[PDB]
């Protein structure tokens, strides 16, 4: 499997290069969902050019990629080969030229993750991973911190895209609660897969957030995990792919405090 | 003024240089407020040498400073050349390893603003803004972000320190109405001189702030205007340095809009 990976680390690192190439132009912004839920050609372009370049290469896999489910392909799991996508993940950064994007790359066999990659493009910074093999950002090993104390910890999270008023006023609760326990602390870059990087490294303890996707998950994920850390689900139960709610933490003391905290937006 | 000011360049990189080295080891980690209002020794020993190496050169100056402050110092601000320093701006950024900390420098002289030096150590970012000579990252002239479509806008802001009960949930009241309105999104990345030098370079429109002291926008603050961007009070009043209260916008447009919006949080001046 140490070939696929190597693949999916140019690609990364070629897509990530036209979406900086990309960053500093004129946008046309175009919706979807709603007038906060964005994407542009880019989004696309970059999906489109890295599906190619795989099933080119590796044409009995299937591919779960975030634009191309819009567009309506089908978002289904199976134990083949799959790669799983996030063009940019930051497309409001993106649009903004707020220096937080990502390329997501997520390889998934018999539905379990075997590598990761996650490539910020602002950064330079290429993470990646290999279950069993470490984790790694440009070259160094990763290891999350050690804290167990939730009063001494630093949170990232996202505020969500939703703006449904009952969906929003749970998030913010349950950021009051957290930031009420109290800890250090509550930060967000605008990205769930550099928030994931971010603990991987030590930066921060844990992430948490409902309402995810797949390939939201599935490059930073086993970043986490390998950098030593747990993921969990929102609900202190096990985290699986199809999931929509996540808990990357340093550790199980951590994720389980956070769990006891929160209340499950549906 | 240039004397002074290219003598604050070079402070702050060797300030930056003792930080992001202090960042990499072992800390002593301490209380100043309250369980969440954290300092280290690096904090306290950037000041000190801050401060001992303008007082030598020009110690006809003053000096407003965090930590001088809290060792019982005095935060008025008078029409002498005073420096305005915050040793580290993102303590508990630093603290953790999250990477944004910051090293300000504000230079007043009769109470208005002429320089700031804000360096972002870890990142590697040198933002400066002289009083009609421009904001730069690096070298590079920064332009603040064209928008003027609140529904279209990023906001940075911070949570604050404060677990004042009222106080808390003002705070995130303020954030869900803005949020609402709505607007594409809202970052912290954990130092309001950051915070501020990234409105400076368009990559967000707008910061706000209740809780603030003049150390953390005295430097940053000069880089948003001179980069064309406005400074406002919470309540659509001219900023006051003093007021623990801020906007730094892209435009007098968003400033506004984000004005109306929010409620006045309840807090003590720096200068009461
Ligand atoms: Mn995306
Ligand atoms: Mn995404
Ligand atoms: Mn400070
Ligand atoms: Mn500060």
């Amino acid at each position: 499997w140490q070939e696929c990976m190597d693949y999916a680390v140019t690609l990364a690192r070629q897509a990530g290069e036209v979406v900086c190439e990309a960053i500093k132009n004129e946008m046309n912004v175009m919706l979807k969902s709603s007038p906060v839920d964005l994407v542009t050609a880019t989004d696309q372009k970059v999906e489109k050019m890295l599906i190619s370049s795989i099933k080119e290469k590796y044409p009995s896999h299937s591919f779960i990629g975030e634009e191309s489910v819009a567009a309506g392909e089908k978002s289904i799991l199976t134990d083949n080969p799959t790669w799983i996508i996030d063009p940019i993940d930051g497309t409001t950064n993106f649009v903004h030229r707020f220096p937080f994007v990502a390329v997501s790359i997520g390889f998934a066999v018999n539905k379990k993750i075997e590598f990761g990659v996650v490539y910020s493009c602002v950064e330079g910074k290429m993470y990646t991973a290999r279950k069993g093999k470490g984790a790694f950002c440009n070259g160094q090993k990763l290891q999350v911190s050690q804290q167990e104390d939730i009063t001494k910890s630093l949170l990232v999270t996202e505020l969500g895209s939703s703006r449904t008023p009952e969906t929003v006023r749970m998030v913010l609760s349950n950021m009051e609660k957290l930031f009420c326990i109290p800890v250090h602390g509550i930060r967000s870059v605008g990205t769930a897969a550099v928030n994931m990087c971010l603990v991987a490294t030590g930066g921060a303890d844990a992430y948490y957030e409902m309402g995810i996707h797949c390939w939201d998950v599935a490059g930073a994920g086993i970043i986490v995990t390998e950098a030593g850390g747990v993921l969990m689900d929102v609900t202190g139960g096990p985290f699986d792919l199809m999931s929509r709610r996540v808990i990357a933490a340093n550790n199980r003391i951590l994720a389980e405090r956070i769990a006891k905290e929160i209340q499950v937006i549906p």
